[PDB]
């Protein structure tokens, strides 16, 4: 229920009613769900010619997908390796000044912490992909896409610098 945007250019980037752990680090962990749903195309709002709907005889077009993304239509968008270095690094000191500008105290400890995440994410940053929210700002809140160590469970992180808790 509860909903959590970011202040940079997140816009509801991820919410409770699904379920959050924080990690002993500095992120928030909100799992997702797959939910099957009929869906007849969208292509934004507003973009075809003419079309039948028809396709086959024996199927409509049932499409699993995650309820966080459905709800926040979660945007995943490509990226490049060097350019990820470019965006971490630009976006961590953007949060360093916000924390100079509000909580000074959280400078040090989000400077370790997020160091430290930022090294295990590189191992593997395509494994982590890298979304987006309609806000099309590669500067703004970026959450990962991982699976569990099992699989069955997908799971975003968001990192809690950039996050803040609204109550309803």
């Amino acid at each position: 229920m509860l909903l959590y945007k970011d202040v940079i250019s997140g816009d509801e980037l991820v919410s409770d009613a699904y379920d959050l752990k924080e990690v002993d680090d500095i992120v928030y962990e909100a799992d997702c769900q797959m939910v099957t749903v009929k869906q007849g195309g969208d292509v934004d709002i507003g973009a075809n010619p003419s079309a039948e709907d028809a396709e086959e005889n024996a199927e409509e077009g049932t499409e699993t997908v995650n309820n966080l993304v459905y709800s926040f239509r979660l945007s995943p968008t490509s990226f490049d390796k060097k350019s990820y270095m470019s965006y971490i690094k630009g976006y961590m000191k953007a949060i360093k000044a916000r924390l100079q500008e509000s909580n000074p105290e959280r400078v040090p400890v989000f400077e370790k912490n997020a160091i430290g995440f930022v090294k295990k994410i590189l191992a593997n940053f395509k494994d982590y992909d890298f979304y987006i929210g309609e806000s099309m700002d590669p500067d703004a809140m970026v959450v990962l896409m991982n699976y569990r160590e099992d699989g069955i469970t997908p799971y975003m992180i968001f990192f809690k610098d950039g996050l803040v808790s609204e109550k309803f």
